[PDB]
């Protein structure tokens, strides 16, 4: 019974393969078929490019090689490479034009998800070219997908030669009747095979994943379209800044690029943007992603003015120096997403652009108290219930993961209402005490929020919605404000407390405001659809934030 | 008795003043004397720039009225604006050109480091334009260096209104006698005068630091070279990474651009980076200064073979991947400098360029052991020492200050020999017992080596020293290749174990490198020259590295 699946990259991951290119340049040049390709291999095991995929050169030293085969080998054919013939040249974009075969690392992260060791094994060199950085990137994407990469030039053993196949089998420490090996060359599968490997040789990606899905028994083929890539917390990098004493802010940081700070909302953790990390890293930004005060890793101090947006606000600024930080974009989902529409109205010249999810930006009502237009709306009562310190705490800390059960759901899955949640005397009264496990997160994804939890409970979380008057005293000084730094909204269907509507009046105020919209997506935005949401925020950031 | 020393930004800190820039306008433009300027001003405490400067509306929404009062002015003048007249190219550009009065914060730095409070205060807009960043900038450079900014469009409060200079005192926790007040204007001036502070009317930088300097008894001018920004160990990012289990590695982060790997010798830390790090990131690089496996919040785990070359630079490549980092620009030093060798030897495509300080690139010998090859040279018998497991850590343990103390010392400052180490039976041997602090360090610098040693002792540290015959081997497997990737080597003049003598075949295969020399330089280069190495690094990094 199969329990590894290995794979080439040149062919099978990475498509179009070098030796594709070395045909298509005969073509294009007119030269005799397979006159690169000859050039390519020649001296077989005692040849220049075993020597390169061995690691006994790097790639640079190796062109000059290739060249002097390519003339000897044209001498032969009795034909002239033409004026400007350049290895340098046909290698540089051949490299360039190769992109990841996309069903096929699917159908390998199918495979793993469902209890298979993959791997990577291929046949390749020591990049020493000035455009590396571009197969660098590559090998990245690609093996943080993967148990195993295995490169010849790193073994300084090759494929076909039996010992790379004795190599691989020791990594994988597995007998060879439970390997599938994919390959685009029949003779290094043949030494695959002789030891008893389930072999596929692969030209075409559909024929391929037909074999493969008959052999292991799995369907990678149809599949439903697969979620995006998460986040393993303990694989992250985990930063660290003191913003004043006794106040410690925690960040998860990914990708190189401009800085995108990600501001999460109540009651939940950096966690909650967990699909977006790797793909807004993999579409070329630095992402940060914030545990706000009072959550996580991060300082929860008791007092209520300390979740005043006067002071939270000031310490994020403070976040950006200390980090050597001019600008960040700042994109915030509910509470966050209030705070970072502050950012821009008070601190514009450190915000590169501002993105909301669900939270509208509705300017300060000079003629009335907040606590007393809370009140003017039925959805808010449960803002009421959180006033009075310790009552909500005892409740929310009461049982961590019927909490994170009960108010993580989707918006066909509501166990809980939104009004009068004061006249029941609580957000659980008549919820029940054991809820069924939502179909947006595992039990897994569920428990990391209870012990994040577990550290400073719900008061810094709570103390959010204690700042009113100090809140609306300080909006009321920004009143003759406009946000015309680049700004995106997005507004969910299905969230009811954070309703499309409430978002209407808003060009007053942001006259260029960007627009994004998700479709039967309730409040919990960023593991609803965290799909949309990747693809709403990386267009935005790649035409307004560069 | 003063001390707080009070200084504004435009027309003292930051010059030229834009003031400045609206009558050379008026010059260039052939515009009546102070047009420009009268249309700035109207309306005093009713008008658009007093509603800017108090925060009540961003830039954006001032260009307009500034555009009105332009138009009016000039209609009253009975004169005509240019065909093309705009205050956004006006002020854009004025914006722009005003650079960081160097002498002025100098000065400043000086007051600060003689025990005075010192503090910006500025009368200052919320800038929304898409240029910004420029400003940003400028704002985080000068403010990192004083104890407090006072920003006018922050506090709802101008300049002269006395309500800012009481707002000004309460913050300081000063009475007026006790402050000193630099202003370009006169009209700014007179209710700190008014107050009883000291006031000084700053035209040219070299008058008023004369009145300065006389009036704090502090000298200001004509001071010896200072050395560069320092790092306060709590107001840096702490980075964390966890590489394999139980093997994390710790670094500092400061900056965004291309990522700079700083990678330490032995016994250091990442605080041997102390002057690198603000300058390398003030060029426009983002900092990553490692504590290396073995060192302060690193893991050390006590297996010798942890600590081989291969080891230690497949967790590079690791802690690279985590980060979601393709490439790094690697900067080493010492044992750092040896690692980072083998970086570009090995991973060439995931190092942007390579630099050495002191360590030079040798050739593996593969007809003779290193072992026997250590022997061959008088000055590596300390090695031979470093060799027994338990020796020189109980000796470098022994008193942790002594050690730090006797090792971190000028080329004219040697309380150690080098030579026969083994035969007088350690390093400390004829060595005084409370060693005179070292030009180079203060005694909180020591303390601070002191701390970080307490964790893990020199297990970790001295197996770099361990793995002779498994590197020699390894590096064996490299000895066909060349360094074709940007290379910096930086020989230091009095390092009498790294001799700049020992780096002089290095072009054979190393045939594009690069050079720096550092003249009166012991082996602790960074703490030694910090100006130099900081001039050497960043005219490579912006020639080399991008
Ligand atoms: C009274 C107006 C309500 N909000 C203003 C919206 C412009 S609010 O600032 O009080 C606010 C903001 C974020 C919130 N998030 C939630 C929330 C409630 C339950 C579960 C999760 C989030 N309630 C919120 C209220
Ligand atoms: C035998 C050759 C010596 N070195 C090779 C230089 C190409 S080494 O790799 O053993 C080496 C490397 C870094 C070192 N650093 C020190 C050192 C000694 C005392 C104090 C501080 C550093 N000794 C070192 C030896």
């Amino acid at each position: 019974t199969l329990r590894a699946a290995v794979f080439d990259l040149d062919g099978v991951l990475a498509l179009p393969a070098v030796f594709g290119v070395l045909g298509r340049t005969e073509e294009a040049l007119a030269l005799p078929r397979g006159l690169l390709n000859d050039a390519f291999q020649k001296g077989g095991p005692e040849g220049a490019t075993t020597r390169l995929m061995k690691g006994e050169i790097t790639l640079s030293q190796w062109i000059p090689l290739m060249e002097e085969n390519c003339r000897k080998c044209s001498e032969t054919a009795k034909v002239c490479l033409p004026k400007n013939f350049s290895i340098k040249e046909i290698f540089d974009k051949a490299i360039s034009a190769r992109k990841i075969n996309r069903p096929m690392l699917q159908a390998a992260l199918m495979l793993r998800k469902k209890g298979f060791t993959t791997a990577i094994l291929t046949n390749t060199w020591l990049d020493d070219r000035a455009e590396r950085d571009g197969l660098a990137q590559l090998m990245c994407e690609l093996k943080m997908h993967f148990d195993f990469l295995i490169e010849s030039c790193q073994v300084g053993m090759v494929k076909p030669e039996p010992q790379i196949y004795k190599f691989l089998l020791d990594t994988l420490k597995a007998s060879p009747s439970e390997v599938v090996f994919l390959d685009d060359i029949g003779a290094n599968l043949k030494p695959a095979r002789d030891l008893g490997m389930v072999t596929i040789l692969v030209q075409d990606t559909d024929t391929a994943l037909k074999e493969l899905e008959k052999v292991t028994g799995i369907q990678l083929l149809n599949t439903p379209a697969p979620l995006p890539t998460s986040c393993n917390p303990s694989d992250m990098s985990h930063g660290y800044v003191t913003v004043k004493p006794r106040v410690r802010l925690h960040f998860v940081e990914l990708g190189s690029g401009p800085a995108v700070c990600l501001c999460h909302g109540f009651p939940e953790s950096w966690y909650s943007w967990r699909y977006q990390i790797p793909a807004l890293a993999q579409a070329g930004y630095r992402v940060l992603a914030m545990d706000m005060k009072g959550y996580g890793e991060s300082s929860a101090p008791p007092e209520i003015e300390e979740y005043c947006m006067e002071v939270l606000c000031k310490e994020m600024v403070t976040f950006l120096d200390k980090l050597g930080l001019s600008q960040a974009v700042f994109i915030g989902h509910d509470w966050g997403g209030m705070l970072v529409w502050y950012m821009a109205l008070f601190y514009p010249e450190r915000v590169r652009a501002v993105a909301s999810l669900n939270t509208p930006f509705i300017p300060a009502n000079p003629n009335m108290s907040p606590l007393e237009s809370i009140k003017a709306n039925p959805v808010f009562d449960y803002q009421l219930y959180f006033q009075e310190p310790g009552v909500a705490e005892a409740e929310l800390e009461q049982n961590l993961s019927r909490t994170f059960k009960s108010l993580f759901r989707a918006s066909d899955e509501s166990v809980l209402s939104m009004h009068k949640v004061c006249e029941a005397g609580g957000l659980f009264v008549n919820s029940p005490e054991e809820p069924s496990l939502s179909r947006m997160v595992t039990e897994e994804e569920i428990q990391f929020y209870v012990q994040q939890f577990k550290k400073s409970g719900f008061r810094g979380p709570l103390n959010w919605y204690r700042n009113m008057e100090r809140n609306w005293k300080w909006a009321c000084k920004s009143l003759g404000r406009k946000i015309l730094i680049p700004a995106l909204m997005v507004t969910a269907e299905k969230d009811f407390v954070l309703v499309p509507q409430m978002s209407q009046h808003m060009e007053d105020w942001i006259p260029h405001l960007k627009r994004g919209h998700i479709e039967d997506c309730g409040h919990w935005t960023q593991m609803d659809k965290p799909t949309e949401v990747n693809q709403i925020l990386i267009k935005w950031l790649d035409s307004d934030a560069r």
